[PDB]
């Protein structure tokens, strides 16, 4: 069961920039502290109850909902340092062992989501949020995984089977492709395809088998992680592993080489 909330429980607002997902709001619960707010009543609630069951340390929790006349808001836990891309482009830059942990925690969170039959469909640095200790949580701030709540750069992480084909149904392996490009971004410390001509041209190129430039990596990236990204951004969805497949290989690798 969901905490159904009221806006009289919130002191109020400090609308923050949410990384390309439009406006959100950092609002102060009068009893339970800081929270974030994204602003058919039984269909909504039914869904809100579905998503509120999503409970894992690497997944942003839906705390509850503000369904009042005019305003429909979802209420979620706050992550102080923002999205993964922002923290990477930060001046005091982040070491290799911490990047390894972020990767493993992204794997854990995604495995959980799948295990509860949720397909994210829109994984990307913007939906990977960070707290003060540099642990991460997966979010869905564009409501990609929703149906009724949805009704009420983007493309760089999308699997080629979805580029120019919006009728094909996302699979677990759609999320694996997005992971591959996140891996890339984690070591390049920027967005891929800097030199792109047009979206139309770039899309064709990606559907035909172009990927981010593994040479833009001015850091040391271990060669077993460059292998994993190439595995995970295979054109053919069937040739990509599952997140449990990735974890089983990457966790022993992490602890034994990255600690
Ligand atoms: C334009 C600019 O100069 N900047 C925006 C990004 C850069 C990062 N900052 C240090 S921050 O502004 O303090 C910050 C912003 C947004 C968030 C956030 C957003 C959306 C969230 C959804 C769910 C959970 N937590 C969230 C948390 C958390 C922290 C500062
Ligand atoms: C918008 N929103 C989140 O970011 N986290 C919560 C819970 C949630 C719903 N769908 C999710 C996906 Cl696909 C991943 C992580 C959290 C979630 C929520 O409602």
């Amino acid at each position: 069961n969901v905490i159904k909330m009221k806006s009289s429980d919130f002191l109020e607002s400090a609308e923050l920039d949410s990384g390309g997902f439009g406006k959100v709001s950092l609002a102060f619960h009068r009893t339970q502290g800081l929270m974030i707010m994204k602003t058919h009543n039984e269909a909504l609630l039914e869904e809100a109850k579905m998503m509120n069951r999503l409970r894992h340390s690497r997944v942003v929790k839906l705390l509850g909902v503000i369904i009042e006349e005019g305003k429909y808001s979802l209420v979620m836990e706050y992550m102080e340092k923002g999205n993964l891309m922002h923290v990477l482009k930060a001046e005091m830059s982040t070491p290799l062992s911490v990047k390894g942990r972020i990767i493993l925690e992204i794997i854990e969170g995604m495995a959980y989501l799948h295990g509860k039959g949720v397909i994210h469909k829109d994984l990307k640095p913007e939906n990977i949020l960070v707290d003060n200790d540099f642990h991460i949580k997966i979010a869905d701030l564009g409501l990609a995984s929703f149906k009724m709540w949805s009704k009420l750069g983007t493309l760089y992480y999308m699997a080629p089977e979805h580029l120019n084909d919006v009728n094909a149904k996302p699979t677990e392996k759609s999320d694996v492709y997005s992971f591959a490009v996140v891996l890339w971004a984690i070591f390049a410390n920027k967005e891929p395809y800097e030199n792109a001509i047009a979206e139309q041209q770039l899309i064709m190129a990606i559907k035909s088998g172009n990927r981010p430039d593994v040479d833009d990596i001015t850091e040391y990236c271990p060669r077993e992680i460059i292998s994993l990204m190439k595995l995970c951004w295979e054109a053919n969805p069937e040739a990509r592993p599952t997140f449990p497949g990735i974890e089983e290989k990457f966790r022993p690798f992490y602890l034994s080489q990255l600690e």
